[PDB]
């Protein structure tokens, strides 16, 4: 159904689509070792990609219905050369005629202009006065839909945004290339990451948004925080859905010790510019490779796995002993050479047979047995870390779960200082 199909096959950024339109690299873009479909875009002068379209897909009509869809994290706007600073990201412009997406401030806009100098935008708004963030340097699936007849239309993750009318534009003539660079930015230190961009030749609908939504997320590879594939050996801050206020924290070391959720998670903020929740905070967990002779660093929806805690600069193994009395088994943070026979082995989640679910640490004892997923429970007025059963079957529902958490790792696209 794409016109165009931009991926990173063997060893270069091309064109999957029948019309294969020439692709054009600058010396200065710089793509995810980890996942080449990622491409990032700094606000340098090299730093863009060209697309040349096959002449015969270029947009000429006054009837023909289009869309574009297309993955972006863009990292929090840290100072005020950013306020009201309208920045071009994706040109496909002629002539002022055509199409093209731009940024600003909370912003992301979609311009589309006739050759008779009518226009309509479209925007996308997002705060970045809130505690947590669905949309701040997080992967985000941005679809815009274009009907000739009617309207126009953004959708951010599968949802409906806003949407205006274009009726009233004639003749649009778009240009023969695509320009994906930063255009008119203030701000030096300015990039974004994008992946998976494509364009198709009608209006896409609900269902079709989201079909492509879902399978665009690669459900089989978990994420941290920030949407990238979760990874081994990186320390991660843990959030946990079901109470974002609080962090995770060791009361001692050792079986008869425990992990719970301390007091108030802090606030980061610079002042008129953001305010959000503090997300550096508390005992850090690493991934550990368990009986894996896995050549990448990917974790995986039913990887099984060891968890590592870090307390005091050292780290630790995350186990409990389910012959302990209760539903809820509280877990501690063990001396790694004393693990003994304590159950330790986590199979990592990122969905049912089923979909999409945040709850992904199922704690599982050494007979192979799940001991439940990993979550916490209130021990008088104490919210110790369990792994308990209790949730496993609740999951009957896809809402937040005490279950649900979210590793998060250090990323300058956030801008807050550890520590």
């Amino acid at each position: 159904t794409s016109i165009l199909n931009l991926r990173y096959e063997s060893n270069h950024l091309i064109d999957l689509s029948r019309y294969a339109s020439k692709i054009n690299i600058g010396s200065k873009v710089n793509f995810d070792p980890i996942d080449k479909n990622q491409i990032q875009l700094f606000n340098l002068e090299s730093s863009k990609i060209e697309v040349i379209l096959k002449n015969a897909i270029v947009y000429n009509s006054m009837y023909e219905n289009f869309s574009t869809s297309f993955w972006i994290r863009i990292p929090k706007y840290f100072n005020s050369i950013s306020l009201n600073n309208e920045y071009t990201i994706i040109n496909c412009m002629e002539n002022n005629s055509g199409w093209k997406v731009s940024l600003n401030y909370g912003e992301i806009i979609w311009t589309l202009q006739d050759t008779q100098e009518i226009k309509q935008r479209v925007v996308f708004k997002y705060s970045q006065m809130i505690n947590i963030s669905d949309y701040i340097n997080r992967w985000i699936f941005v679809t815009i839909t274009n009907n000739r007849l009617n309207n126009s239309k953004i959708y951010i993750n599968g949802r409906l945004i806003d949407q205006k009318p274009i009726s009233n534009l004639g003749n649009i003539h778009a240009s023969n290339n695509i320009m994906f660079k930063l255009d008119g930015c203030r701000d030096t230190h300015r990039y974004i990451w994008i992946k998976y961009f494509n364009l198709f030749d009608k209006e896409l609908n609900e269902k079709e948004i989201k079909d492509l939504y879902d399978n665009q997320s690669n459900s089989g590879i978990l994420k941290d925080f920030w949407g990238d594939y979760l990874q081994y050996d990186k320390p991660y801050y843990m959030l946990n859905l079901y109470d974002p206020n609080k962090y995770v924290d060791v009361n001692n070391v050792g079986i008869r010790g425990y992990m719970y959720l301390k007091g108030p998670r802090g606030s980061v903020m610079t002042t008129n510019i953001y305010l959000n929740s503090s997300l550096y905070r508390g005992t850090k967990f690493i991934i550990k490779k368990y009986a894996s002779g896995n050549k990448d660093n990917i974790v995986r929806n039913n990887d099984r796995v060891y968890i590592n805690v870090v307390v005091k600069n050292k780290e630790y193994r995350l186990a409990t002993n389910a012959s302990q009395a209760g539903v809820e088994k509280i877990l501690s943070a063990l001396e790694i050479p004393d693990v003994g026979n304590l159950s330790q082995v986590v199979v990592m989640k990122s969905k049912n047979q089923g979909i999409t679910n945040k709850c992904k640490m199922n704690l599982q004892d050494n007979n192979g047995n799940d001991i439940g997923f990993i979550g916490f429970h209130q021990f008088n007025n104490i919210a110790k870390l369990v792994a308990s059963n209790a949730y496993n079957r609740q999951i009957r529902s896809s809402r937040t779960l005490g279950c649900s958490w979210e590793f998060i790792p250090v990323d300058d696209g956030w801008g807050e200082r550890p520590l």
